[PDB]
C-alpha cells in the first residue's frame, strides 16, 4: 500500500515525438487505475519539473483527479513554488502545500509575435501576399509592423475567454471567487504590500494554498498518512514512471484511435508533424480492419498543407461511407487545416477552451530581385513562357500573380463549401463565420462549427454510440 | 499475376529510392511486357523528382512497347506536375484528383550575374576566352545576359519546350496548343472553370478522369483484382520486382559512363574521373570477349586534361579495331564533346544539348581589395611570371601567357573535331564559337551522325562488328 | 625504494567531474601516506604541466609537504621556469633547482572585469537593475563603464590581503623577508637590469631558488639522492598518478562529507555544477544513515540560484536538527548563494584567504524594444494583464517592475534575516556587514560570519567533536 | 620482372605524420640499383604535389647512382610542373604529350602585411626585437617588405632559382639561359612556335620526345616487355615494392627529426615538442649500442625555450662522449639553429635555407579598439604587470621588462653560436641580426661545416665515432 507520487516532469502531449514528453492519456488512464486500485491510498502531486500542458489537457488531468478524490482518496499538492500551469493542475487537489518562502505565480496570459513590414521595406524584398480572409493574420508580419484591428479584436477575443476560463476552474476548484485567484496588477500589488512582500502569507490568506510548511514539515504530514518506507527511507509511495499501467484486456469490437498531433505536411511523417500519406495509411487500415467498429481522430493541429490535409479528409470519408462512425477529438488546437481534416466527421467535440476554425487560407512569395540589385547582383535568363520564371530571385510576373490569386479565390471556396456540406449549412452562412476568424471552442459550438463540449471520454463514448457496447481502444502508434 | 507498380522516386540518372537508373527502369519494363505474371502497369509518380528531358522520352518508349503488346498503362495521381506528367502522358488512361492540378508552365533557365558585385568589391577581373556564344563567361563580366547569348539560349530552351509539347500532344493526341495554350489561354481557360484547374484538365483532355484515392482503387481492383493478403489491388512495386540477370552469351559490347563534370582525378564525389574512365576503356579495349564500345555520355564537360585522357583510350580501341559508339543523353557539352569524338559514330536525342565547342579561362585577384581595408601584400620573384596568386595584381607577363595558352586551346579543340568530323578548322569555327546545340541542330551541322537513343547506338555498335551480344558495364 | 614525483598535470579542484582536474584531497592524503611509507624516501616536484588551484588550496598541499618534510624526508623542487602559482608549491621545497637561463615568474594579483554601458546604449539595449547591495559589484558591467568607487575599495582590500597572503607564505617557506619575494615592480626592473635582463642570476641572488642547472644535471643531483633504477633507466621515483592511495579501514561510525563545488543550479547536478536537488539527496542519504555521525560541507562556490540554495539549506538545517551536528568547510570560494547553505551550520571554518560573504541580491533584465525598432522589427500582440507581457522584446511594463523590485527587497531581507538568525546577531546588525560585501576569511571571522581559521582537517576534526571517537569518511 | 614506378602521389617529407618520406624513397632506389628483378625505373610524377630542393636534389642523386649502374630512367608525363620537371629531368629520357607543356616560371615569396588594417581596428602592437633582418615581424609593423628584408629575400630566392637552373641545366647538358630565359625569352621562343609548348620544349631540348600516350605505351613496353597478367608492360609501383628491413649490425648511429615548428609541450600536428625530440635524444644518450647521433632538421624555428631543451639534451649526448652531426634538410633557421649549435658537425645542403640568428616578440592588445564600441576593461591589481590581458593596455613596467627579456636573448644567441663555431660575438653579431642565408652563405660564413646531404652527415658521424653501423630511429 503507498500514494501515487505524480512526480511528472516534462510536456503534456497527445502523442510522443522522468522523460520530457507525457502521454496525456497514459496520465489518465493510470490515475484511473489508482483509483480503483486496493494498493494505492492517495495521489500525491509533485509538479516542480513539470513545463505545462495546453488549457484542454490539462483539465482532462483535473477530471481524473476529481474522480479520483470522489473515491475518496487524498490527492495533495506539494512545491517550493507554482508556476501558473503547475498551479492550474495543482489546484484539483484537496489540499495545497506552499512553501513559506515561496510564491503562486499567476500573471495571465498573453500572445506576442514579430512584425517585420519596415525591415523588408530596408532590405528592398518584395512581398506578395495571396489570402482569403480579413482574420487570417498569420500573414501579418509581412505587411505590417503591427498587428491589424481585426487581428486584435478576434486574437482579444479567445485569449480573454481562455484566461477566464482558467480562472474559473481554478476559483470552483478552490472555491473562492476568480477575482480572488488573481485579482489584477493593481490588487496584487496591493495584496503584495500588506505581507511586506511575502508571496507565501498573500496566498494563505487569500485561499490559494491550504497550509505553508517547510520540506520536512511536509514529509511528516505525508508521512503520517501514507506510513514510513524502510526500504526506500521516505512515506510510503511509487512513482508515476515505475507504476504499472495494466495494458487493457482485448474485446473484437475496437474503436481505431488516429493522431492528428501537429502541423500537418505533405509526405511521411517527420520531425514532429502529421504526415499526410502516414495517417492515411493508418486511417485506411482501420477503414479495412473488420475488428474496428469506430474511428476516433484525435486533432492538435494548427494545421499545414492544404494537399495533405484533403487526402487525410478523403480516407476518413471513405471510413464513414464504408459505415464506420467517425468521430472527431479536438484538444487544444484545430485550426485551418486541422479543421479541414475534421470535417468529414459524424461528430465533433471541442473543449471550451479548445482553439479552432481559421477557415481561411493564404499564401506568400517573397522576392529578392531589388536586394540583389542594391549590391551589384542581377538575374538573367530566357523562358519559354513567363509562368515559369518563378524563383526567389526574380521579380513576380503578373502572369503568375493572376493564377496565384485564382488559385487562392478558389480553395477558399473549397473550404467553405466543404464545411457548408458537413456541417449542414450554406457556403453563404459559412462565409459569415469563417473569413480566418480562429473560434474558441466555445464559440464554435455556438455558431454550429463543433457539435458538443467535451473531452475524449465524450468522443470516445460517441463513436461506440453509433454501433455497440463492449469496446477496446485500437491506436496506430506503430 | 498482378500489376507492375511504378512508384518511382526520386530521379533518374544514367548511373548511381533517390538515384533511378534509367537503364534498370527501362529493362524492367521491357521484362514486365513478356511476363505474363504483369498484367498492366500503374504509374504512381508523386515522389518523382524528374530526369532530363532524353531520359524520360526513352522510358516512354519501353511504356509505348508495354502498351502495342496488349497490357494496360495507367497513371494515378492527386497532381501532376510538368515532370510527372510528361511521364504520365505515354499511359493509356490518366487519371486525376476533382481538385487536382496538372502543372504545365514551360521552361526558363536562370543565372547569376556580377559584373557591379565585383566592382563595388574592387575585384580585378581576368577574362581569357574564344567563343562569342561561351557565354558561361558573362556573369563576370555583364550584370545581364548579351544579346548573342539570349539569341543561342533561346534558340535551343525554344526547342526544347516544343519537343515536350510535340511530344505531349501526339501522346494525347491533341493539338500542341491545346495541351498548353500559353499564359493567356490558360487564364481564360482556368476563369471559365471557377479556377477549378481539375476541370480545366479534364475538359482539355489533359486527363482522361476525375476521381477520388478510393474511387481510383476500386477502378485498379476491378482491373488488377484484389489480394486478400495485403488488402489492396494486385501489384508488385518496381522496387521489389527482381529483373532478370541476363546470360553471357561470351561476345559482348561494353557500356562505359561518363556521367557528370569531368575531373582529373579519379571518381570523386558525383563525378567523372578522367583516370577511372580512361581505365575502364583500356580493360574494354584489351578484353578480347569485348567486340565494341558504347561510351555513354551525359555530361557539361570540364577538366581539358582529363578529356585528353578519356579521349585517347577511346581513339586508342578505335585504332585497335573496336568501333566506339557514343550515345549522348541530356548533355553531351564542351568535354562532353571533347571525349565524344573519336567515335566512328555519334547518336544524340534531339533534345539533348551538346556542342558548346569553345574554351575559357577567368583569373579574380583582390589585391585592391584587401587595399581598402589595409592588407598588403609584398615579396621578392626571380621572375613575374613566378608572381601569380590570389592576393597579387596578375603581371602582364602572366596575362600574356594565358591569352596565348587560351588561343591555342581553342585551335586544338576546333581541330580535333575538325579531323573527326571529315570537315575543316576554318568550317567548325564557323559553328562552335561557344554555341549549344540541341542534338536537331548538331545532326544538322555534322557535329552528329544521327538522332535516336542507347537502343539506336548499341544497335549501331553491334552492327560494325557481328550478331549476337550481351552489355558489359564497368 | 623511490622518490613520489609530483608531476601534477591540470588543475587542483575539490571534487573532479568524472590528468587535468586533480583532486585536492587524493593529493593531500597521497602525500600523507607517502610520510610513512617506508618505500618512499623523499618528493620531487615537477610542476611544468601544474596549471594552479586556489590559494587555501595550495595552502593546504603546502601543509602536507611541510609534514613529509618535519618527518625527516627530502622535499625537491624542479623546472626549467616557475609561473606563479607553480612556485608557491615549490616554495614548501627543501631545495629548489632552475634552469640556468629560467624565471621565477612573480607579478601580483589582478582582477579583470568587461564593461559596457556604452556598448548597450550604442544598440538601443533596455537595462533592468533590481538590486539591493552597494558592494553587491557584480552588477556595474550593465550600468556602468568602469568600477564605482565603493566597488574598487572593497576589491582593493580583498585582493591586497591575499597577495600579501601569497607572499608571507612564500617569504616563510624560504625564510627571507617579503619584500625580497617580490619588490613590487620598480624592485623586479630594478634587480634585472643589475643584472642584463637575466631572470635566473636575479632568482638565484634574492634567494627565491637554491641552484641553476639544466635536466641533465638535476638529472645527475637526483640519481645521488635517489639511486639510479636500471631497468627504468632514470632516478628512483614513481608518479602520483601510478602510487596507489591506500581505501582507509573501515569503522562504523562515519563522517559524511558533501561537496557544494560550483555554481548553484536548481536542477539536478549535470555541469561543472551544483544541482539542488542533488545536494539535497546526498545530505538526505547522510542524515537517514544511522552510521554517519556529523556532516561535513565542503564549500567552494560563488553562488547562483536562490532557490536551489534554500533546498541545500533546508537539508542542512532537518540534518542539524536530527541531532547530526554539521560543519561547514570554506575553500576556494563561499559567497552570496554559497554562504546561504552555510548558514545553518554549527561551526564555520574558512581559510584566510577564502572569499566569502558577499551578503546580497541582484537581478538584472535587458530588453531589445528599441534595437529591433531601429532596424524595423516590431513586436504586437494581446495580453490579460501587463505582468504576462514580459519577454526580451518588449518593454519590460511598470507593473512588472514594480513587482521585481519587491522580490528584490524582499529576498534581501529573506538573506540578511537568514544570517542574522544563525550567527547570533540582529538583522539590523547584519546589514552593516551585508550590502553585498565580499571578505576574505580573515574579515570574516573578524566580523562572525565564520567562527576560525583553518583548513579542511579542522572541520573534520571538529565534526567528530561535535559527536565523538574514531571515524573515517563516507564521500557522496 | 620490369621497371620500378616511381607513381609517386603527393608531397615529400622527412618523417611522414599525402607523405612520403625521403628517406623511404632514397633507399628503394637505392635497393632497385642492385635488385636484379628491377631492370629500369619509370617516372610518372602526374600526382607529385613537390617537395623542397634539397630533397628533390637528394632523390636526383640516388637517380644518379641507378643510372650508372646501366639501368635506364625514364620520365613520362602529359605535362609537366616545375617541382616535377626538377625530378623528371634526372632522366636519361623526357617524354611528354604533344600537347603538353613545361611550366617553367621561377621562384616568388609573398606575404601580408597588416598595419594599415591593425591602426584601422585601434588594435595596440608591441613589437620587441633584435635583428635588422629579423623580417617575420614586418607584417606587424608596416605595409611593405623594409629594404633590408628586400636585400635578404632577393639573395636568397635568387640563389635557389640560380640552382634551380644549374641542376637543370646539367641534367639536360644545355647552358642555364636555355633552360628559362627570362618571361622575354619565352615568350618569344613560343611565338617562333604558333603557341606550342610542347614544340617549345622539344627544340630547345628541356625534352626528348614528344609522344602520344599510347605511343608512350608502346616504347614503354619493348624496353620492359609486356605483361599478360596485368595487360601492361613489366613494373610494379614504388608503394607495392618492398624496401627491405636492413639488419641490428650491433653499432647504430641514431636518427633523430627535428621536422617543422618547435613548440613547448609534447609532439602535436606537423611540429616538434621540445619535450619530445628531448627523449628521443635522451634515449639514444643512454642506450649504449648508440655510438653517435644525427639530428636531422627542417624547421623555421619557433619557441626559445623548447629549443633550449633540445640543444641541452644534445650537448649533453656529446658530453656523455657520442658524437652529434647535424644534417640540413631546406630550413634550420632561427630556433631550428639554436638547437643546432651543440654539434660537431653541421652539414647543409647549399639550397638549405638557414642562420635567421635574431629574436623577436609581438604583444597586441585591444583597449583601444574596445573603446570605440564602448566595451572597457577594470579592476583592481596589486602590481602593474599583472595587468597583462589583451584587453589591458601593456603597462610601461612590462615593456621595459620585455625588451630586457629580448635584448638578453639574443645576447644568448649570439654567444651560444660564437661558442660553438669558433668565434667571438663580435664576430657572429655581422651575419646575425636575423639574417636569413642558404646553406652555400652558411658555410662561407662558417656557420656551417660542409655542404652535402643525410649520406654525408652519416658518414661524418660514423667517422667520429667507428667501424659498421646501422640506423635506429624513433
Amino acid at each position: 500500500r503507498g500514494a501515487l507520487l505524480l512526480d511528472i516532469s516534462g510536456v503534456i502531449v497527445d502523442k510522443p515525438d522522468r522523460l520530457q514528453e507525457n502521454s496525456l492519456f497514459d496520465i489518465v488512464n493510470t490515475i484511473r487505475q489508482a483509483k480503483d486500485d486496493r494498493n494505492i491510498t492517495g495521489i500525491v502531486m509533485d509538479l516542480k519539473n513539470f513545463a505545462g500542458g495546453d488549457q484542454p489537457s490539462m483539465q482532462y488531468i483535473g477530471k481524473a483527479l476529481k474522480e479520483f478524490r470522489d473515491s475518496g482518496k487524498p490527492v495533495y499538492a506539494v512545491g517550493e513554488n507554482y508556476s501558473q500551469g503547475q498551479y492550474y493542475l495543482a489546484s484539483f487537489a484537496n489540499k495545497i502545500w506552499l512553501s513559506p518562502q515561496g510564491v503562486v505565480d499567476l500573471h495571465g496570459f498573453a500572445t506576442n509575435g514579430l512584425y517585420y513590414k519596415s525591415l523588408l521595406d530596408k532590405l528592398k524584398v518584395s512581398t506578395h501576399v495571396f489570402r482569403v480572409g480579413t482574420y487570417k493574420s498569420a500573414v501579418e508580419p509581412f505587411i505590417r509592423d503591427d498587428m491589424s484591428p481585426a487581428a486584435r479584436e478576434a486574437d482579444s477575443r479567445w485569449i480573454g475567454e481562455l484566461w477566464q476560463n482558467y480562472l474559473n476552474t481554478v476559483a470552483a476548484n478552490r472555491q473562492i471567487p476568480a477575482e480572488q485567484v488573481f485579482p489584477g496588477a493593481q490588487g496584487l500589488l496591493e495584496g503584495l504590500t500588506k505581507t511586506g512582500g511575502d508571496t507565501a502569507k498573500y496566498a494563505l490568506e487569500n485561499k490559494l494554498v491550504d497550509a505553508l510548511a517547510s520540506s520536512a514539515e511536509i514529509e511528516k504530514a505525508l508521512t503520517k498518512e501514507f506510513g514510513w518506507s524502510k526500504t526506500d527511507k521516505n512515506y510510503r509511495a511509487i512513482s508515476y514512471y515505475d507504476y504499472a499501467l495494466k495494458t487493457p484486456a482485448d474485446t473484437g469490437d475496437s474503436i481505431g484511435v488516429v493522431f492528428a498531433n501537429g502541423a500537418i505536411m505533405d509526405g511521411e511523417e517527420t520531425q514532429g508533424n502529421v504526415g499526410g500519406d502516414t495517417t492515411a495509411a493508418q486511417i485506411r487500415d482501420a477503414r479495412l480492419d473488420p475488428k474496428v467498429k469506430a474511428i476516433v481522430l484525435r486533432v492538435n493541429s494548427p494545421g499545414g498543407s492544404v494537399t495533405a490535409s484533403e487526402v487525410i479528409r478523403a480516407e476518413l470519408a471513405a471510413a464513414r461511407a464504408a459505415g464506420k462512425p467517425v468521430v472527431v477529438s479536438m484538444g487544444g488546437m484545430a485550426a485551418s487545416g486541422g479543421y479541414w481534416i475534421s470535417t468529414p466527421a459524424n461528430y465533433i467535440v471541442a473543449n471550451p477552451s479548445t482553439l479552432t476554425g481559421s477557415i481561411g487560407i493564404f499564401g506568400v512569395i517573397t522576392t529578392v530581385e531589388n536586394s540583389l540589385d542594391s549590391i551589384g547582383v542581377h538575374t538573367d535568363g530566357v523562358s519559354t513562357s513567363p509562368l515559369a520564371d518563378v524563383s526567389i530571385t526574380r521579380a513576380l510576373p503578373p502572369e503568375a500573380q493572376l493564377m496565384m490569386q485564382l488559385s487562392i479565390e478558389n480553395g477558399y471556396k473549397r473550404f467553405i463549401t466543404l464545411v457548408a456540406d458537413a456541417r449542414h449549412s450554406t457556403p453563404e452562412q459559412i462565409d459569415k463565420i469563417a473569413q480566418g476568424h480562429v473560434w474558441t471552442g466555445q464559440d464554435a459550438k455556438a455558431n454550429g462549427l463543433v457539435d458538443s463540449l467535451g473531452d475524449f471520454d465524450d468522443a470516445v463514448a460517441k463513436a461506440a454510440e453509433l454501433a455497440k457496447v463492449k469496446q477496446w481502444h485500437l491506436e496506430y502508434y506503430v
